[PDB]
Parts: structure tokens; C-alpha cells; sequence
């Protein structure tokens, strides 16, 4: 059951990326454990930034000896990688790689490269450019200034975001590993809040990068990398109350949870979104990602249901909308929205989720016999 | 609200007991807390001693003074007494009260007396004989052995029932209070099991006591008197559980749970009571009791929905039983069975209850539409 359900669910990821000219696969590996690993790939928009699906999930509990986990890690990727490529097949042109390596950086390029795939890779650590000697921070940091620019860094704990004034620098690059050389993105904070750590990103790409146009492209697509996370987070949550709540099932259902934090986090972006856009003036967009309909998201009984079941609830949330749809199924969770953001929670949003879908078998209940 | 629907569903309680030739109603007072008091008017069917519906709740908060709680808990009584037969009416005089007074003895009675009321009070303390000088279990226990008896007393902690050996004598006594004269009840438990402290028993009834069979009625009607607790169970668990997971709607909500709380506890006694019954060798009852349809407990709505939804499961459960039905709403909460019991918790029911609820909103949900 697990894999083949995987299989599915991907294989819809992949027939609803078709539908998009770019796209990214951003893509992390995780600890979920119970009271082993999992390897994520996820894909977004590349224009609106709005979430696709899901491409795939590296499963593997902990490397046995001590330390042969950073191994046995360090090949589920390429696994996903080889399994991402298969499921996407040539769109795979359109797919740029987001993520971040802390270790084994060359392999994950010499596989890109070898396809010929897409990407931008944050450089966690210090490496060393084979044709200047120098390191990268230090050849990069030399080149001159290719000008100044502000993004919008997330912000934790409980939360606003908090824009950065960014101090970009572009070049060419060659690894130590297998001579490889491939340009690089430098961004330092310029006048980073009090106390709060100077942020400072290298990113290696295959994307061009001569230009501070070509260079924010990287910088703008890198910021969405954050976007697993919160995959990740929607995920534990809805999961972690099933798992706080509730055998043979238990590396399944969470296989399943893990398309159902999807919705949620489609749910939740049908609002944000649209916001982050604006923030940056992109309005076309925004004006599309809010301007979405419920069959985006639900489905046609999950979708009349509950709209009887919210009745005498929208104001501002469209008739129809995936707006209007995740404010109801907030609401059912128990969105009380109090400090007035329209931003309900993993929490109540599985609430009214797995609430919806009680409810659900009611009515489908009925139907049934409805005609038998 | 509140009262309002308490007197609804005390109606129902009433309307459903005038077809029954003889009633006890069981009744107590309890401490209901958030992290004020609630007496109870519960009402069973004297010949199978199937619960027939609630008759009253008295609800009131903590007496302000210290120690006057004690006086405005002994008026709450009066107060539900006076308001269980202002709604029984004449049927009254199918009721025995049955309870356990710990003060104010006196008052009970002559209000039950003026009233002309049944009942069965066992006595919590020493109180004495005007017209033999002599203490109730004195004078009592002077008195010729009536006869010996087992009864089955109830066991807690995890659990099995306790056969007592019963030591009867019969007796009429004379209260100081208001010179009461009336008849008394003594039972002690003959060889006690280790450990175990002895049984011991003076009730005081309106009932006839001459013979050891008049005894005994006695001794069995009281031994009946346990059920109030697991009403009282059955609720704060269905309750706290709706505190312990959620305003205005506090103190109605639970007025709700309790009438809730008695489906479920006539939904376990569908099982329990039969099994109780032959014990007893009282075949036609149990009989009769298992023998019930759902129609008893649910509803047409909830029948036909519970049956899709628990299809391919009963055994040993007749088709449109109560049992049946108990079963599935135990399942549909997660009735393992593992000790083999048949013998679903609190919690198992009120969650396969709560859920055969939501699904309900969806069979409704369609059916409206359905039609409109």
C-alpha cells in the first residue's frame, strides 16, 4: 500500500506541473519520530509561488552505526533526486532545485550537472575556489558590488516577517571536488536589526547571475525555501495528533497525512500568498492566487458540504473561493481569529479538516444509499 | 435555555414512565467542578430495573459561609423532590425513592410522608428509637433473625461484583425528630470476604418489612441504588472531555451531556443488565432486556447511518438490537475487546457517540439538500 500510494499521489503532482512552464523542487530531509527520516520533495510555482504538490518522500529509519547516517542520508537524496526525475520525466528543464547542503555539496552538483538539471544550492560551509585559490565568501566578497536590494526574511516564535537590506555580488566558480566550476550568489545583510544575526547567504546555481537582476532571481527563489518547513510543520501537527490520538497503519497514514498537509498548507496560502505578493508588487499574481476557486483545493461533496455546514459565516472571503473554503474549515477547527489576522493554525485547520471529513461520511453516507 | 430544556427532557422522562407499573427513583447530589452542585433525580424500571430517563437536576453553587453548604444542600433535595412530583404528578405513587440521607433524615421524611410517597432511605448514622430507648441497631439487632440472604454488591477499581451473604432483621421504629415511627431494614454481611470491610445495612422505607420476602425487596431495591454513580460517571467523563477539550454554553451544555450520558448508560445496560439479571435467575427480564430494538435508545437517522457505518461487524449481536447498536457505537469509538468483555468504557462510547454524531451532520446535510 505506502509506496504505491506515493506513486499516486506523485504521479497527480506531476500531471498538475505539466499545467506550469517553471517550476521549484524545493526539497529537505526530516526527523519525524514517535513518543525514522524523511526526505521531502516539494514543488512550487515559480511564478505565483503558490505550492503544487508534492514530489516525492525519502523514507529511511537511523543509520545503525553511530555515524554512517550522514551517508545513508546523503543517498536517500540522490534516491529522490533519480525518483524525482523519473516521476517528472522532462519537465524536469522546468524544475529549478532549491535547497541547502551541508555536506557532500559536489555530489548533489555532479548529479544536477550530469542531467543537466536545474538549481540553486545554498553552500552551508566553507569550500574553496580551485581557480583563484581563494575561498568563496573570500574571491566572492572581492568582486565588486553588483548593487543593493530588500527582501522579506521570515520570522519565527510566534510572527511578522522582518525585511533585509541585501549586499548582493555575483561569480564564477570551481569547486575543489571534481573540478567544478559554476557560478555563485553573494548576500550580506547590510543593516541588520539589533542583536539579531547578520545574515550572509552563498548560493551556487545554474542559473545566470551576471547581473543584479539575474542575481536577485536566485536570491528571491532561495527565500522560497522556507516553504518545506512549514510542509513539515502542517505535517507533524496533523500527524502528531493522530499519532497523539491514535498500529499496522502508522508509516502509512502519515504518507497520507503528508498529502493532507498539503491542502492545509494550499488552504493557508490562498490568504498569505497573496499578501506576501503585494509586499513586493506583484499584483497580477496575488490578484490570481486569491482569486482561486474551491475546486483548486476540495473537491465537489467536500465543497457543497461544506458550504452548508458554513452558512451564515463569510464577509470579506468570495463565494466559492479557496478563501472563502479555508476560512470555513478554519472555522470548523475553531477559528475565533481574535488578534485579527485571518491566519488560523496548523491545529485548527486539521481540526475542521478531520472535522470536515466526518461529516463527510454522513453525507456520503446518505448518497450512497441515496440511489441503493 | 438551560431549565427550559430540562423540563423538556424531564417531559420526555415522565411521558416514558407512565408505561411502567412500578418506578424507583434513585437520586443525589454531586460535585460537578471546571479546572458548582448537582442533585439528580434518576429514575429506573422497578421490575427490570432498566433505566427508564432522568427526572431532575438540581444545580447550585457552593454556600458562600463556610459550613452552609449542608443547609443549602439539604433544601435542593426538598426543592427536586417537590419539583420530581409537581412532574410525575400521580405516578408518584409507582415511586419509591430510593437514596442515602446523611442529615436531615427527618425532613425527608416527613416531606415524603405528608406527600404519601414511597421509598427507601438508608440511614448514613446513628439515630434512635423514641419508643424502645433503644439505638436503631440496637433495638434492630434484638430483633429475631428474619432469615439469611446474597445479594451481588459492586466492586470498583478496575472489575467483577462482590456475592455478599445477607443477615436480615425487620422492624418499625420511631424517630425523636417528629415522633416518625416507621419501618426498618437490618442486613449484615455474614462472612465477609478478607480484608473487606463488613457490609452493613439499616434502611428505613415506607415498605412493608414483616417477612423476609418484604425484606428483601428492601435489601434488592436499595442494592439498586449504585446506578446515580455511573450516571454521574458516565456524564463527567462525556463531559470532561468537552472541558477538557472546549464559554456562555458551559453550565447548558452539560444539562445536555447528562441526557446524553443516559443513552449511553442505556446503551451499556443493554449488555450488562441481562447479564446482572440471570445472576439472579431472572430470565424473562433479561430476556426481555437484551431483547430491545435500537428504536429504544436511537433514532431512525441514527439507526440507518449507524448501520452503514458499522457493517461488516456484528457477531454475536442481534440485528437491530440495542446491544447491537451499543456495540457499534462502542466500535466507532474504538472497542478493541480485549480482555472480552463486551464491556466498552465511557470514553469509548461517548467518542463513537460524539463521532456517530458528526457523520450524522453529513447524512442530515444531504438529506436535506436532498430535498431542497
Amino acid at each position: 500500500s505506502a509506496e504505491a500510494i506515493r506513486k499516486a499521489g506523485a504521479m497527480q503532482t506531476v500531471k498538475l506541473a505539466q499545467e506550469f512552464p517553471e517550476l521549484l523542487a524545493i526539497e529537505d530531509t526530516t526527523s519525524l519520530s514517535y513518543r525514522w527520516w524523511v526526505h521531502s520533495v516539494l514543488l512550487l510555482e515559480a511564478t505565483t509561488f503558490r505550492t503544487v504538490g508534492l514530489l516525492h518522500q525519502e523514507w529511511w529509519m537511523r543509520p545503525d552505526d553511530p555515524a554512517d547516517a550522514d551517508e545513508k542520508e546523503s543517498g536517500k537524496w540522490l534516491a529522490a533526486a533519480a525518483t524525482s526525475r523519473l516521476r517528472m520525466g522532462s519537465m524536469m528543464s522546468n524544475v529549478i532545485a532549491v535547497c541547502d547542503r551541508e555536506a557532500d555539496i559536489h555530489a548533489y552538483l555532479q548529479d544536477k550537472l550530469a542531467h543537466n538539471e536545474r538549481f540553486v544550492v545554498r553552500s552551508k560551509h566553507p569550500r574553496k575556489d580551485v581557480e583563484s585559490g581563494l575561498y568563496l565568501y573570500d574571491h566572492l566578497k572581492n568582486q565588486p558590488e553588483l548593487g543593493g536590494y530588500q527582501i522579506s526574511i521570515p520570522q519565527k516564535g510566534v510572527r511578522p516577517a522582518r525585511k533585509a537590506s541585501l549586499s548582493l555580488r555575483s561569480g564564477r566558480i570551481t569547486l575543489k571536488q571534481g573540478n567544478i566550476t559554476l557560478n555563485a550568489v553573494l548576500a550580506e545583510e547590510i543593516n541588520p536589526p539589533k542583536g539579531e544575526t547578520p545574515l550572509k547567504w552563498l548560493l551556487l546555481t545554474s542559473e545566470p547571475v551576471e547581473s543584479l537582476a539575474q542575481a536577485l532571481r536566485v536570491i528571491d527563489i532561495y527565500t522560497h525555501r522556507w516553504r518545506i518547513e512549514e510542509f513539515h510543520k502542517a505535517w507533524k501537527t496533523g500527524a502528531g495528533a493522530e499519532r497523539q490520538r491514535m498500529p499496522d497503519n502508522l508509516e502509512r497514514m502519515v504518507s497520507i497525512l503528508s498529502f493532507v498537509a498539503v491542502r492545509l498548507l494550499q488552504l493557508r496560502e490562498s490568504f498569505t500568498l497573496p499578501q506576501a505578493l503585494r509586499a513586493q508588487g506583484l499584483l497580477k499574481e496575488a490578484e490570481h492566487v486569491e482569486s482561486q476557486s474551491a475546486e483548486t483545493v476540495l473537491t465537489p461533496d467536500e465543497c457543497q458540504l461544506l458550504g452548508y455546514l458554513d452558512k451564515g459565516k463569510r464577509k470579506r472571503k468570495e463565494k466559492g473561493s479557496l478563501q472563502w473554503a479555508y476560512m470555513a474549515i478554519a472555522r470548523l477547527g475553531g477559528f475565533m481569529d481574535s488578534k485579527r489576522t485571518g491566519i488560523a493554525s496548523w491545529g485548527a485547520l486539521w481540526e475542521g479538516w478531520e472535522a470536515l471529513q466526518s461529516k463527510l461520511d454522513g453525507f456520503l453516507a446518505a448518497k450512497d444509499l441515496m440511489a441503493q
